């Protein structure tokens, strides 16, 4: 893979895949795009090519399927902070733990 890099500064997802899994159609591809002008890449989820796996662990509880240890899956967060910062954040910070939170739809009880 032959690349056209001339500086001494590197992105936050360098040679490094992100999957969005839950996000809407629209919220997911924002993320796509972006990855892009960070300087990463973007693959569908289930891709075994992809590194990194950011579950919205706001609206999703378990996994389509079962990742190896290998893929580091993360929070939304992980993703957003990142480019915001534009560093390559610590995913031991945003590690999924299929955490489920309150409020997940209706808040009125």
């Amino acid at each position: 893979g032959s690349s056209g890099s001339s500086g001494f500064k590197v992105p936050p997802f360098q040679d490094c895949i992100l999957s969005f899994l839950g996000f809407s159609d629209e919220e997911k591809h924002s993320m796509e795009e972006m990855t892009e002008m960070q300087g990463g890449s973007y693959l569908p989820v289930g891709d075994e090519r992809c590194t990194h796996l950011i579950v919205e662990e706001n609206t999703v509880k378990d996994l389509p399927f079962e990742p190896s240890k290998k893929l580091f899956v993360v929070k939304q967060e992980w993703f957003w902070g990142s480019i915001q910062m534009d560093a390559r954040a610590g995913e031991t910070m945003y590690l999924y733990e299929k955490a489920n939170t309150p409020e997940s739809g209706p808040s009125s009880g």
